[PDB]
């Protein structure tokens, strides 16, 4: 335990700017444990998922569908 007002962990610039854009969002109502919060998601959205069939044993949420051959689009 430590009387830390405000923490960091490690923000740069940039996600410090994310944070601070995010903050703003918020109407300043947004603390780095809430950043710190949702960064431990951002890293883990980082990588994995996008990267197309890794949700799974598809990937259809990201799937190319080209559909040249479709006479009835929508039924």
């Amino acid at each position: 335990g430590r009387p830390g007002v405000f923490r960091t962990r490690g923000l740069t610039d940039e996600e410090y700017d994310e944070f601070k854009k995010r903050r703003e969002s918020r109407g300043g109502k947004y603390s780095i444990d809430d950043y710190l919060a949702d960064r431990e998601r951002e890293e883990e959205l980082l990588e994995r998922d996008e990267e197309e069939a890794i949700f799974g044993d598809g990937f259809g949420l990201k799937a190319t569908r080209r559909s040249r051959k479709a006479e009835r689009a929508k039924l």
